[PDB]
């Protein structure tokens, strides 16, 4: 077995280079800016994923810049990242050594479904907290991930720790400084960026977790359309009619809105019977028009939804333990440090 | 079998209700604004559908407006139409009784791709060239469909006719008025339209019929993704990196573009080698980011990709005849009548 040795530069640690070997190197995935690796490292033996890029030089590699600057347990860590001159033109390729993560939010979920199924609430619950803890963690640093989807939630199916990936899209958002508004995926672009909004906040990321709850719920997507037109009609059906003041916090200066006047008609008629009130409510204050006006990646922590998870009796269907979920720090809480009198249970510790 | 009864106003002629009967109603689509059936006239015995829409009388319906205003072979027509009180808040609602088509060039399209092959040319020149006669008629009238696609191609497997469908989204779009961006389906959308131009042209559509083109020729569609990002990405692939220039005449003050500097690896790199140049050559014209650079519907149809269909002796694989495909309007040429020259072969001139 071909076994490849490389010099890269920690993920997070200081600036100080390391010798690198692994092996078993196999293609596992084909992404629009490059294709993806899967190695084995020949030290610890532990799996990863290396994602190539090519790299103009010519700037500084906006995802790259991102990574480095985060460290937590419900974000993929970029372990080393090192370069490496590939051809066609002899351009210069940036690898990214990441941890690799067996499943997906998008595989667990498509197994159900396709199963005649919905995943336990429990796992609902588990997944959906981890994905909000670590949107409040990259927030709190003004940087906006702009791409949640199922497929870029990481999941350990053991364990049942979530990891959010692909910050392909991320971006530091700076008050009034132009975003463009064709980021984000399909069934889970917000209103405003259907709009064309261009001024649009961290918001944005509240509402792709709130189509992937409502999802999880459902067994198939809350909002479907092949065109924002279609997917507009699905959000009314839900929402009701945006009201001129709500089409105007949404931004893009569409007041002359041309769409029938369709009422809502209520989210208790939109999920099955079983479906936990607490749940149902949450999606309400995480799909609003205004984008001012969701609840906050902190503030859907503290929900009512996740109370079970507070739980000091609470245990995995495996019987294995919880994941850590209250090891909060002081740059996780920042957006509202008197929220730790609930995010933090009695018992927790860490 | 209940046989339904209504009188219904005609599509295009004289506004003289008439009374309308049919029989074998059930639920063929379900579409965004309303549910569509497929009847049988008890008359004629033809088969129709019908498109039921929420109507609000607070406005002008649209599509009905757009719909009276065509009649053109290569675009689904509109026999009746009438209303009928529904329900859940005793709503109007619009139907509209158009023809009924059997299969779509998306259903076709699909059965030779997963079938390990694709569609023979003379197919794909017929139903390009029939989808550019109908995009030159109603640009002619400055109607924008704003939504073609593979599903909204009618087809008719015997005469090889193909009708465009769908005015769902279509608007009449008037110089210095603004216009949603969000309209069109996603491997569809022209580059203006994901980067959220609001002042686009008629120019969109004929980027979208060359989306069809190549995708017809390819096996799958040309410019995949989720995102705006990764369509964009699969389209710079192909044409390039869009200068500062061209990223300007598609509007949206992005000239602040933030992609890598990826040139273009040949359409001839794009297409099997089996592929007729021509076809490549159209699709170079068709799919262009200057949305002015790009070729009318009616210049297309005047492409020598479709020679082969102005040949004296062009005939359909089952032995038939082609559709007629020369008998073209002023209205239809109005945008360069000169090209009449072309689009009408001299064995078309043969008075007899």
């Amino acid at each position: 077995s071909k076994v490849t040795t490389v010099v890269a530069t920690p993920g997070q640690g200081p600036d100080r280079p390391q010798e690198v070997s692994y092996t078993d190197t196999k293609v596992i995935g084909n992404g629009s800016f490059g294709v993806v690796y899967q190695a084995k490292l020949c030290d610890s033996g532990e799996l990863v994923a290396i994602k190539k890029v090519l790299q103009g030089k010519a700037f500084k590699n906006r995802e790259l810049q991102i990574m480095r600057k985060l460290d937590h347990c419900n974000i993929v860590r970029l372990r080393y990242f090192f370069y490496s001159s590939g051809e066609k033109k002899d351009e210069v390729y940036l690898n990214l050594v990441l941890d690799y993560v067996p499943e997906t939010v998008y595989r667990v979920a498509r197994h159900y479904s396709r199963a005649k199924q919905t995943l336990p609430v429990i796992y609902v619950k588990l997944y959906m907290y981890q994905l909000f803890r670590s949107l409040a963690y990259i927030h709190s640093f003004g940087i906006c991930h702009r791409d949640i989807k199922p497929q870029n939630l990481l999941l350990d199916p053991d364990t049942a720790v979530l990891k959010l990936c692909d910050f392909g899209s991320a971006k530091q958002l700076v008050r009034g400084e132009p975003n463009v508004s064709y980021i984000c995926s399909r069934y889970y672009r917000a209103p405003e960026l259907i709009f064309g909004a261009t001024d649009y906040t961290s918001s944005i990321d509240v509402w792709s977790a709130g189509c992937v709850l409502a999802e999880l719920l459902l067994g198939q997507p809350i909002f479907p359309g092949d065109s924002g037109v279609d997917q507009l009609v699905e959000i009314i059906k839900v929402l009701g009619t945006p009201t001129r003041e709500q089409i105007r916090e949404m931004n893009p200066n569409y007041t002359e809105f041309a769409f029938p006047q369709i009422k809502a008609h209520p989210w208790t008629k939109v999920f099955r019977p079983r479906t936990p009130p607490e749940a149902i409510a949450l999606c309400s204050r995480l799909l609003e028009y205004t984008p001012t006006a969701r609840l906050t990646p902190l503030e859907a922590c503290a929900h009512s939804f996740f109370d079970e998870l507070r739980d000091p009796n609470v245990k995995l269907p495996n019987g294995r333990d919880t994941p850590a979920l209250f090891n909060f720090t002081t740059q996780e809480l920042s957006s509202n440090p008197p929220l730790a009198t609930i995010l933090i249970p009695p018992h927790a510790r860490i």
